[PDB]
């Protein structure tokens, strides 16, 4: 895929009405294409509910553009950014927006995004404050016990809306695995899953 292609798609999306899902996963988006997608998302006529950009070559700077694009939007409820090297800096840009009281996003996937424990204080601020986030998938990221303990500080908040958390647990310590099971006992509405424990 080239930007020339994407300009045809985004011109067509202007004439489209009632489009609820857009899945571009597996096709490279340049920074220019990301910016033009963000213009698309900002339109008052945009009714998209699901946007999937998994495996599209996105980087941290793209998260800044996407977060500002979501600021203008009351329809998008699911966003997939998996299989992109977002890094903790990219996650920080997303979390600034997701913690705002105006957010409507319900489902977010960040599988294999180059995240470490250094983004987990930002993700915990989301868990404790978001009005809308129900499902968060963080599998295939090296969070470690330090990061997972920060996540649990936000999951324990009684205002946390999360009911599904995808999380790698195999390399976590036994003490951490015990603390996660205790959290699950305490918050029976919450399912922690992984590709090993579906």
């Amino acid at each position: 895929v080239t930007d020339a292609y994407w300009q045809i798609l985004f011109s067509v999306l202007k004439v489209t009405r009632n489009l609820k899902e857009l899945d571009l996963s597996g096709n490279s988006l340049s920074h220019s294409a990301v910016k033009s997608l963000c213009k698309t998302l900002r339109r008052p006529r945009c009714l998209l509910e699901t946007l999937r950009l998994a495996g599209c070559g996105l980087t941290a700077e793209d998260c800044k553009d996407l977060a500002f694009g979501l600021r203008a939007n009351q329809t998008l409820t699911e966003l997939d950014l998996s299989f992109n090297v977002l890094t903790d800096a990219g996650a920080k840009h997303l979390c600034q927006r997701l913690r705002q009281p105006s957010c409507k996003l319900q489902r977010l996937q960040l599988v294999s995004c180059g995240l470490t424990s250094d983004c987990c204080q930002d993700l915990a601020s989301v868990l404790s404050a978001s009005p809308s986030l129900k499902e968060l998938d963080l599998q295939q990221n090296n969070l470690d016990d330090v990061g997972v303990r920060l996540l649990c500080e936000g999951l324990r908040h009684p205002a946390c809306k999360l009911i599904r958390l995808g999380l790698d647990q195999t390399t976590l310590s036994d003490e951490m695995r015990q603390e996660l099971r205790a959290l699950e006992q305490e918050k029976p509405q919450l399912l922690i899953f992984s590709r090993r424990k579906p």
